[PDB]
């Protein structure tokens, strides 16, 4: 059964601040952690808090880390932990903009029972689309 | 000579986030400004946020804006700022993520004669590449 946890991991107040941006152009949300790595902590500090994000939601709910980066402690973490919770179904999209962030909370609307794994193509390819250049002739 | 000066821009606080996550990985960075646009401002404040952050580089230097969202107030004033200072090499990249800093920056390093027109195509290209899934099966 059910619904879709989202939680937003970064190096630095990065995932804080995107938050923020998210909630003045699409309004508050539910079920959303957010998980920020200061200098003042180490990997095991990290490591609780991602499972206290995942604890906040409800035991039935599949779980999306939209992450910074794929390296580094806020990945690898998200990592551990989805490998350490083998009965829950997660995903991990590294590269976080804005554009992926609309597009996770738009597909948890549109369709979050498919789970996921079936949404997260979508996320995807949102996040890349929305990657374009002014002049347009810079574009690939 | 000239080199790049970046702007790092977007709602609400993610531009000064994302800019510590690249201090905390990439160390700190010369002629790099920081355009937040906060839920108690409006356009021409924006606009003055952007006139201010091209005025604390140099005038030979040209200018690489790094946006949250295509067609954004940050994104439009932005764009306004461009089209107003005719005799300085722009470009405005959005769907601002981590992979595109750490990439801008890395261009930076390597070739201080390299223009905004010339740097643009690799931090697109390693922008998207950046934006990956696990499990692995999501990926191409």
């Amino acid at each position: 059964m059910g619904s879709i946890g989202i939680i937003i991991a970064s190096h630095g107040e990065f995932a804080a601040g995107i938050h923020q941006s998210g909630s003045m152009i699409f309004g508050e949300q539910e079920k959303v952690q957010v998980v920020t790595f200061m200098p003042n902590e180490g990997p095991d500090d990290l490591y609780a808090k991602f499972n206290n994000a995942v604890a906040a939601f409800d035991a039935e709910d599949e779980v999306l880390v939209l992450a910074d980066l794929w390296s580094g402690s806020p990945f690898n973490q998200a990592s551990r932990v989805m490998g350490e919770n083998p009965e829950r179904k997660f995903a991990i999209i590294t590269g976080l903009n804005l554009p992926m962030l609309i597009q996770a909370y738009t597909e948890r609307l549109m369709d979050a029972a498919a789970g996921v794994e079936k949404v997260a193509a979508n996320i995807i390819k949102e996040a890349k689309d929305g990657i374009k250049a002014l002049p347009e002739e810079l574009n690939p």
